[PDB]
């Protein structure tokens, strides 16, 4: 098993690593093999049929064509239509949501002393912890308690999704889904690869690399056991970081001086009978809550789905093992107190599906290039976690473009 | 969560275990909770529908009423039908399997004196080492030419397989195997012992187990990677040895005084657009060959399919590695060479499905109790592998028997 270039992951990033490639006169010739532990390409980008009726995001769900430009264009270059992101205002404004608008905007003239502090600490110069903690707590991401985000951190975070841009006056971002699912787009990127001549090996995780003369060997591991090694002139590895970590490369010391975080992600997609909150004038509106379920979005007619991070989607992860009967009835429960209805008024689902993601955003903990280098043995790695687009498709794409120029040079060295 | 009995592996002999102790009026009002790192029950048997037309057995596929009496008897408790099992003869025999059957016939005499020596080396007393690998090779099983298999036990080996048992004029016993597919055994004992109370979680691996009080604390992680705590007061690790030597329990030292070993497996599965082999008077029977392939199989006019063991096995699970397409170029080859017709005349399969089984059989490799007890904790553990029908669905309901009577005692202590 040989090759002269190999890309270990087949997410966004690697997958655009290998058409920017295959693209380059520079690797005529040159053979492309692509590994993923996965059975399917996509990583972080997972599209499934719910009930075999709606198609649902259990992974990446919506971009911004004014945020995520390269994105739009790929959309467009694979022909994959869009569709409106419902999910970008707050119809049902609650008091404290109003008034961390308020407080935000009454306190921006103290971020150039004080933003560096926890937006906690910071929004707590409005009315004190107890008032500060109501009002970041409806925005719905649990993140934005951290110690280490800092209030202009936050301050960009908040702008730039969907559900609270209105908070940071950020109304002018437009907000986009895929009609047939971002897998589409997965799929029409590795048509193109396959066609340019890339040989695909899913299902064979990389346990292990070293340097063999100019090349590499790779130690990888079937799903069923079979130990399987590879030798490449030329290697990205298109993994996140808290994969480099599990291999044998000396991540993160040997390739930059960061470190990296990252933060559990969940969500949950029930499917009824009728579309019962229809009676209620929920259609295409999403709930912030102090309530586990935190954001809850209703899809049209046609389905409803809840999205938590950090703490809660433990707990729904949690809730998960113990049973699915009992996850079943706290979501019954949990909707009924968020929509102010009686539990029995709350029909039972037809159908839902959940997915529960460890390492479902990561980020560098702390200036850093869009991809990253090997400083011996010139391995390339090439995450969104690289840029500043961390926790979007839109940085693959972006490490993809610097991974490529870094392998090329690498070839014309 | 907790449970009062915990049973990790939901295999036959796991969820056999289960449906004893639930029938037991000792463990009404006892709390069981089952455990297995695959998303279904089953373990290595494996029932899957080639091309949606035919159901194929990727795993265990056949047994004998009368070798395996508990099986029929299951087969029966369950209203599973049987069908008749074809391959027990060897329809065009080899001059080399003819040659076997009358050295094995020849040389009994000598196994008082000289039965504990290598089968291989055994068998060499006719004509000398370079007959004898010929003739054991046309058995098709490469077991047989371990140094650790003696003559005495190859006896029996040969005696107790459909294909070969004519060789040893084992002719007597028949051979079943499920209509529908021996999943819906699986099926039908777990459904039974759901209803019984038993609550599943399936899709977590555990990862070490240590003792806590009068019970145990499990660490399990969740395919996810959801990391999981389990607390019980009896403890069934219905799993192989393979599987114990994961742990952290000290295998086998502290469970008994022998060692175990295994060995890969496996099987091929192609369908085609018309059943070609019918021209050679092929279906239903099966050939035996100094080939790749080793045991091809022709299911009347279904399908065919090959198994394998040891380092054919591995050959072929290598080349799927190498390729998907080079598999099936490969399969084409070793058939035409096999059947003594030209490559072209074998024609292009349709659909097909393979399974490589890392530990396929497990055996002890050395006066050996059904199930096992650790000497300090009190934990059982329960595997075909500790029994004299190692390799057979019979040998894991017999240790799920004795390691269900082990647990009842300890609770009744
Ligand atoms: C719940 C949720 C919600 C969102 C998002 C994610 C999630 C989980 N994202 C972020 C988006 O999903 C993410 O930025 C990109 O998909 C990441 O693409 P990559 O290819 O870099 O990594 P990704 O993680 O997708 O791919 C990495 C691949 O490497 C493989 N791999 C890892 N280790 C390996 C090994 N050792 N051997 C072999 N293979 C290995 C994995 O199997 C995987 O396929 C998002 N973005 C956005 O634009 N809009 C949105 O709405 C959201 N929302
Ligand atoms: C290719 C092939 C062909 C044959 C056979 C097997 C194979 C692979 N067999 C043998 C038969 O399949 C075998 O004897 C029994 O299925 C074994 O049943 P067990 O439940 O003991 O183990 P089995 O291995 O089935 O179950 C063990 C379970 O434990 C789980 N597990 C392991 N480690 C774990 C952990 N750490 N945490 C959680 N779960 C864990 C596994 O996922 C699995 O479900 C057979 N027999 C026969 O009678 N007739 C035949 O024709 C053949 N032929
Ligand atoms: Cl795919
Ligand atoms: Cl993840
Ligand atoms: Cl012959
Ligand atoms: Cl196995
Ligand atoms: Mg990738
Ligand atoms: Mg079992
Ligand atoms: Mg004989």
């Amino acid at each position: 098993q040989s090759s002269d270039i190999c890309i270990v992951g087949a997410g966004i990033s690697g997958l655009t690593c290998a058409s920017h490639l295959l693209d380059s006169p520079a690797c005529r010739g040159l053979s492309l093999r692509i590994f993923d532990m996965q059975q399917e390409a996509g990583g972080r980008i997972r599209s499934k049929m719910l009930d075999g009726k709606a198609s649902i995001e259990l992974g990446a769900g919506r971009y911004s064509p004014q945020l995520h430009p390269h994105f739009q264009s790929a959309m467009q270059h694979y022909s994959q239509k869009s569709e409106v992101y419902p999910f970008t205002q707050l119809k049902f404004k609650s008091h404290v949501q109003q008034k961390l608008k308020r407080a935000m905007n009454e306190l921006s003239p103290r971020l150039k002393e004080h933003g560096k502090e926890s937006f906690l600490q910071f929004v707590s110069r409005y009315q004190g912890h107890d008032s500060a903690v109501g009002m970041i707590r409806s925005m719905g991401y649990d993140a934005l308690f951290l110690p280490d985000i800092s209030a202009e951190m936050a301050y960009d975070i908040v702008g730039k999704h969907p559900e609270i841009q209105s908070v940071t006056d950020n109304d002018a971002n437009q907000w986009f889904a895929a009609e047939t699912g971002f897998a589409g787009l997965i799929q029409g990127i590795k048509a193109k690869v396959k066609a340019a001549g890339a040989r695909f090996s899913l299902g064979y995780r990389l346990l292990s690399v070293r340097t063999d003369g100019d090349g590499y060997l790779l130690q990888l591991a079937g799903d069923d056991g079979w130990k399987l090694e590879h030798r490449t002139r030329h290697l990205i590895l298109a993994i996140p970081p808290s994969a480099m970590a599990g291999l044998n490369v000396d991540f993160p010391e040997a390739w930059s001086g960061a470190r990296y975080g990252s933060l559990p992600l969940f969500k949950g997609f029930l499917t009824y009978g009728e579309p019962w909150w229809l009676d209620y004038k929920l259609d295409d509106q999403v709930l912030i809550v102090d309530n586990p379920l935190r954001k809850i979005y209703f899809k049209g007619d046609k389905y409803l789905f809840f999205y938590t991070d950090s703490e809660m989607a433990n707990y729904w992860r949690g809730c998960v093992a113990e049973g699915e009967d009992g996850y079943l009835e706290q979501i019954r429960t949990h909707l009924a107190s968020a929509l102010g209805i009686v539990r029995e008024r709350i029909p039972q689902p037809l159908a839902h599906v959940h997915k529960y993601w460890a390492h479902g955003v990561e980020f560098c903990r702390d200036d850093h290039p869009s991809a990253l280098s090997h400083r011996d043995s010139g391995i390339i790695a090439c995450s969104d976690a690289y840029t500043e687009h961390c926790g979007w498709m839109e940085g693959g794409l972006l490490s993809a473009r610097e991974a490529s120029r870094l392998l090329l040079q690498r070839i014309a060295a």
